[PDB]
């Protein structure tokens, strides 16, 4: 695994996400299915816990996007670039931003939007890119297949847990 530069982590445990907004993609439910389970997928192994505010400022801002979409990195249109997020800190950090010009899907037919969430998501918490290929945190986008038994990789745990340790 990878951190960022300087090691940048959360200095406290507790963290609050917000769902800013919702691709047309999919039914609202599902967005939240998948962030939820994004989120838990790290909350597992490490102590970190989260909570959702549904106004003012939180943690974690997640968000749909097309294109130029107020911060310095546009979005590309379909394909390549599917998200991004900033590792953590004050404001825009932490935040995940997702292209809508992708169709974002609760299963493998178009972008799995679970799949996605969990890898920026490592971004947001302080994980850089792994040269390990079975990892989250490997760059590429592997349409899995089967999200059924999709578990994080060790190395992701490793990561992860170098940052925040394990579960208490
Ligand atoms: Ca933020
Ligand atoms: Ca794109
Ligand atoms: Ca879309
Ligand atoms: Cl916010
Ligand atoms: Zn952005
Ligand atoms: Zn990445």
């Amino acid at each position: 695994f990878r951190t960022f530069p300087g090691i940048p982590k959360w200095r406290k445990t507790h963290l609050t996400y917000r769902i800013v907004n919702y691709t047309p993609d999919l039914p609202k439910d599902a967005v939240d299915s998948a962030v939820e389970k994004a989120l838990k997928v790290w909350e597992e192994v490490t102590p970190l816990t989260f909570s959702r505010l549904y106004e003012g400022e939180a943690d974690i801002m997640i968000s749909f996007a097309v294109r130029e979409h107020g911060d310095f990195y546009p979005f590309d249109g379909p394909g390549n670039v599917l998200a991004h997020a900033y590792a953590p800190g004050p404001g825009i950090n932490g935040d995940a931003h997702f292209d809508d010009d992708e169709q974002w899907t609760k299963d493998t037919t178009g972008t799995n939007l679970f799949l996605v969430a969990a890898h920026e998501i490592g971004h947001s918490l302080g994980l850089f890119h792994s040269a390990n290929t079975e990892a989250l945190m490997y760059p590429l986008y592997h349409s899995l297949t089967d999200l059924t038994r999709f578990r994080l990789s060790q190395d992701d745990i490793n990561g992860i847990q170098s940052l925040y340790g394990p579960p208490p």
